[PDB]
DNA sequence: TTGTCGCCCTT
DNA sequence: TAATAAGGGCGACA
């Protein structure tokens, strides 16, 4: 994986653009399959033939930000995402630990890092909220689950709503009523009385990174599941409510556009980023739907977890 | 003795 | 659209 340098269509094993490669060499066999970006500038293009680009990173550039951008081929694309099915299952088969986790710290003292992590690993599975990287505060004034600051929990005598500002500049707004059994936690846990400060004042990146650590998951992993449990779970709804029924090409359409409203990100990101590509293939079936109607959610959930399990071939 | 930071990868 | 932005995870650094 050697590093060569990009300048007006030709190659480079220099910084400054004197030296050029070899004619023949198998880098030009990938610059007739892929387009760099004409917005990017410090372009680093890997020597290997098309069909190891294929499998993993391609080139890299700088935009206007200075940041650095990375560009994979379809395989490494396409493996990428056969991984959500995996995922899906392993965060499944950690839930009752994570709620077990949850419900023995819930009613621990107020600045102890075991009960704000509970508090902060409810929210997440209650509202499938970003990790929110101090990084993105500072650079663009981004909040996710972690930079949540007082000033974004109102408190009602009967609700609590949360209100933030996320990723691509995107307003959120979720509600904890009382009868939710995160409204006692997080009534205790934020002090109105100093609205500029961090909800989660005894965390830190460090931490949490630890806890998850013993799920064997990732806090992102969390959404992932998020995602596919609320599309199997308005899915299910879908199926049992609607007039006669629709095709199963518009059923999904319809459940994904309900899905991506509640996550809070557009459908075509959902389907994309988050759905279990065996899920989205299992609910094409004309004859599973069928199946569905006649069941209890949890019995659903099951059928589909048991599907995905062995369908990955593991 | 821990809060940034770069690099890679994801969304 | 057609052009291409901004998140998370992990480990090194002082």
């Amino acid at each position: 994986m050697r590093a060569l340098f990009y300048k007006d269509g030709k190659l480079f094993t220099d910084n400054n653009f004197l030296n050029p490669v070899s004619d023949n060499n198998p880098a030009y066999e990938v610059l007739q399959h892929v387009k760099i970006p004409t917005h990017l500038t410090d372009v680093v293009v890997y020597g290997q033939t098309w069909e190891e680009a294929l499998t993993r990173l391609i080139f890299v550039g700088s935009d206007s930000k200075g940041r650095r951008q990375y560009f994979y081929g379809k395989m490494h694309v396409q493996n990428r995402n056969a991984k959500r099915d995996r995922i899906f299952v392993r965060v499944y088969n950690v839930m009752k630990r994570i709620n077990s986790f949850i419900n023995k710290n819930i009613k621990k003292s107020s600045t102890d890092s075991n009960y704000q992590l509970a508090v902060f690993m409810l929210m997440e599975t209650m509202f499938f909220i970003r990790f929110g990287k101090m990084k993105y505060l500072k650079e663009n004034e981004t909040v996710g689950l972690l930079t949540l600051k007082n000033k974004h929990i109102e408190i009602s005598p009967d609700k609590i709503v949360i209100k933030f500002v996320g990723k691509d500049k995107v307003s959120h707004e979720f509600v904890v009523h009382k009868s939710n059994r995160l409204y006692k936690p997080l009534l205790k846990l934020t002090d109105d009385s100093s609205p500029e400060e961090f909800l989660f004042n005894k965390l830190s990146e460090r931490k949490v990174y630890e806890s998850i650590k013993q799920f064997g998951i990732r806090i992102k992993d969390l959404r992932t599941y998020g995602v596919n449990y609320t599309f199997l779970y308005n899915f299910w709804t879908n199926v049992k409510s609607i007039s006669p029924l629709p095709s199963p090409k518009k059923l999904i359409a319809l459940t994904i556009k309900q899905t991506a409203e509640v996550v809070g990100h557009t459908p075509s990101i959902s389907k994309r980023a988050y759905m279990a590509t065996t899920i989205l293939e299992m609910v094409k079936d004309k004859n599973f739907l069928d199946v569905v109607s006649k069941t209890t959610f949890d019995e659903f959930l099951s059928i589909v977890v048991d599907h995905v399990k062995s369908s990955t071939d593991g």
